[PDB]
DNA sequence: TAACCGCCAAGGGGATTACTCCCTAGTCTCCAGGCACGTGTTTTTTTTTTTTTTTTTTTTTTTTTTTTTCCTTTTTTTTTTTTTTTT
């Protein structure tokens, strides 16, 4: 039962995760930028690795 | 049974006269509360914006793969051809 219950709402969290950072990207500055370009770390995991 | 009347006796105080005196009527003259006029500052009413809960709407529900079965209209009204009866 806890095997096929909760699995519907893993695979929808999933989806909602990878669909909110599909594009959270590292630039060639090193920092941290979304698809409309705001900043969001200077440095990735704040150490740039 | 004592109201009432008649008779008699006694006394107490209101009316009267005179003297006094003192308080108010009258008349100036100054001035101040009583009153006419203006208005107020609280009280109620009305708007105004928010608040808070209720209700409604809307959107969502892990992925991939392989087999069958049933259905993919249907009744209901209108039209049009055919057949039978009559003069």
């Amino acid at each position: 039962i806890d095997t096929a219950v909760k699995t519907a709402e893993t695979g929808y969290i999933q989806r909602r995760l990878i669909k909110a950072m599909e594009s959270v990207m590292v630039n060639y500055d090193g920092t941290v930028r979304n698809s409309v370009g705001q900043l969001i770390q200077l440095r990735y995991g704040e150490d740039g690795l």
